[PDB]
């Protein structure tokens, strides 16, 4: 079994909003969602989030990376978009990931209007870029709403931390330690969370809490 919600740790009102393509991909059969876009820093979870989706509705996860678009080799983008999405009519429902953002612009606004009733595919596309907002693909018929995703809160670095120190097998007082682990970490994404806990697993079901403090400083400098 895959990424879940139980990976995925705070973004507690991003789930909520995810919800309602979880309850469509379970049964299709209000407006008829088409997907959303998932807007944030890196490293934040957008693409855990996305997975979990997908996950937790039971359906394939179908990905594409933004930099399988950018034109440097003629038509080729439109050509995959094209696959792509004829993978995921067949294999629907399903989720169609499109990981951070014109011929293939304009193939996958084709893909998209495309969509009717019977499809049964969610299209979720993450980016860093704020402009993406303003432009084709949030646009009447297409993405319907976006989800900011924000580096995470105190709280939420709490949880990220514990995850992480449990998928680890360090459960042994992690609950003790991250408390501490969030006040000193502002400014980190769920990434660098993850790199802190994993490096200090990388020097027994407990962390070493002096070493990843060490590594918590010098990250601070950069990550
Ligand atoms: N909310 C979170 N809960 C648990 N781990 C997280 C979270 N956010 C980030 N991470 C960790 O950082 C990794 C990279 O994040 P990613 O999903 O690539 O984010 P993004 O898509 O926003 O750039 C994740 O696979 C996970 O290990």
């Amino acid at each position: 079994m895959g990424v879940s919600f139980k990976d995925v740790a705070g973004m507690h009102e991003a789930k909520l909003e995810v919800r309602e393509f979880v309850d469509y991909l379970k049964s299709p059969e209000a407006k008829v969602p088409k997907g959303a876009l998932l807007l944030g820093p890196p490293g934040c979870g957008k693409t855990l989030l996305a997975k979990a989706v997908a996950t937790e509705a039971q359906v394939p996860f179908l990905a594409m990376a933004g930099a399988e678009f950018v034109e440097v080799i003629g038509g080729l983008g439109a050509a995959r978009v094209r696959s792509l999405f004829k993978e995921a009519r067949a294999r629907a429902p399903c989720i169609v990931y499109i990981d951070e953002i014109e011929q293939t612009l304009n193939q996958l606004l084709v893909e998209m209007d495309g969509m009717g009733t019977t499809d049964h595919v969610i299209v979720l596309a993450s980016t860093n870029r704020a402009d993406i907002l303003d432009g084709a693909l949030m646009r009447p018929g297409r993405l319907d709403r976006h989800v900011f995703i924000d580096l995470p809160t105190l709280q939420e670095r709490r949880e990220i931390f514990e995850q992480h120190l449990k998928s680890l097998k360090l459960t042994q007082s992690s609950t003790f330690y991250s408390q501490r682990l969030a006040e000193l970490t502002p400014g980190f994404s769920g990434a660098d969370i993850a790199n802190i806990c994993n490096e200090a697993a990388l020097h027994v079901h407990t962390l070493n809490f002096e070493y990843a403090v060490e590594r918590v400083l010098a990250g601070t400098a950069k990550k």
